[PDB]
């Protein structure tokens, strides 16, 4: 696997979305990984409706938290995903309004990934943005620089938070991870939190998956 | 047992693979049975090598052939399996690269299963995934639906393919097995071969297997 690399100069990520007061992260993260696997697979990135998996997936709550797991296999399901602009995001659920000839996006299976961070940083590398599920604690007070935060109050037992790993690489031989976020650009650095890599920081490398699109 | 039974949305199957232009379908079709006695006894679903069996298994013949058989003694003797992370897949034999405490999954036997299909359904719904030997007559032509060749065309004494036993149930009254192969996503339905249960079709009771995980 490379040094570094990071997909927004290639094309597979689209701009920082916000969730506004919904604690609907887990749709964005599965959205954008939605995205980048559409993009490297099928040729064109699209920005993919979370209000889509807001409305139209019961096994998830909306606002109230979800799961990747349940969404990929909503979307499947459903038969396809709509885009940003025929399903606009309104920050809380509504009647389920998925056409299935709206429909650009296609998901035909999931898989989860390894758990080892030099593994994750390959496939990465190798097959696109990757959804993750992590500890929020040092998010909030969160401005800019490599987060890492205290071990102990980081860990896998409390993630609570679904984004995206978009790259990875050091910064002053420091290892991170280029994580977006879904709280608008405002936050963090443009949008994005960066976390350390290699010490299974968050329990970032806890829930890696991924949506296989056809 | 169930009416029906699919182990695909309870987790104990991997993504389909592509055995590329190789005749490995004999090691997919052991990693395919081991990964899903691993999920379902130890709790975590791996993606795992048939590159290890393509290099170390020295009874079979790599892309030339081989039996399930020989694999699962290999597997036991080598001390294990390595995930597809740990071993990529190469679509060609190289020198053996296993290494001991790179093995993530262990066997500990293996057992041939009845060909009595009312048996075989209710032990896959109870114990997992299958290890099957076919005739692929009915798999080359193969698009979707229920494959049912007629019996002088798939005769179940002219073996030559071997895949997965993930599921079972009826589409309108017919009864079917539902399985995994290894040639791509854009094979069949999305990657599946759905055949006639009940009629011992392209001998697909004949050969049944299963590692023993515990
Ligand atoms: C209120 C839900 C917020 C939302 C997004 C986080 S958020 O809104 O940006 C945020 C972060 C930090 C502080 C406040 C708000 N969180 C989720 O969707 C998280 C994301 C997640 C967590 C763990 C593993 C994988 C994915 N999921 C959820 O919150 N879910 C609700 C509980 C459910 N549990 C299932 C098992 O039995 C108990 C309930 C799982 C899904
Ligand atoms: C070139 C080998 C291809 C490969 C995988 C099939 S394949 O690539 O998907 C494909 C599909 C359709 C047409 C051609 C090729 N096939 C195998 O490995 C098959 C699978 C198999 C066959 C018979 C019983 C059990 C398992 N094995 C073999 O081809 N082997 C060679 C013959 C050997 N004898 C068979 C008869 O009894 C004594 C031993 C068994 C192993």
């Amino acid at each position: 696997a490379p040094p570094e690399w990071d997909w927004r100069s290639k094309g597979a990520v689209t701009k920082v979305k916000d969730q506004g007061m919904c604690g609907s992260c887990w749709a964005f993260s599965v959205t954008g990984n939605v995205e980048g696997q559409w993009f490297l697979n099928q040729g064109t990135l699209l920005s993919l409706s979370e209000q889509e998996l807001l409305d139209c997936d019961k096994m998830d709550k909306a606002c109230m938290g979800g799961l990747p797991s349940n969404a990929y296999s909503a979307i499947k399901n459903l038969g396809g995903l709509e885009t940003e602009d025929d399903y606009s995001y309104q920050g809380h659920m509504q009647s389920c309004q998925f056409s299935a000839e709206k429909a650009k996006v296609y998901i035909q299976d999931s898989v989860e990934l390894s758990q080892n961070e030099q593994k994750l940083a390959a496939w990465l590398a190798k097959r696109g943005p990757i959804s993750v599920a992590i500890n929020a604690f040092g998010m909030q007070f969160y401005r800019h620089g490599i987060s890492r935060p205290l071990r102990p109050l980081c860990s896998p037992w409390l993630i609570d938070h679904a984004v995206l790993l978009v790259g990875y690489g050091q910064r002053s031989d420091v290892p991170f991870w280029a994580i977006k976020n879904s709280w608008g650009t405002d936050w963090g650095e443009k949008g994005y939190y960066y976390l350390h890599r290699g010490s299974g920081a968050c329990g970032v490398n806890t829930m890696a998956s991924s949506a296989v699109v056809d």
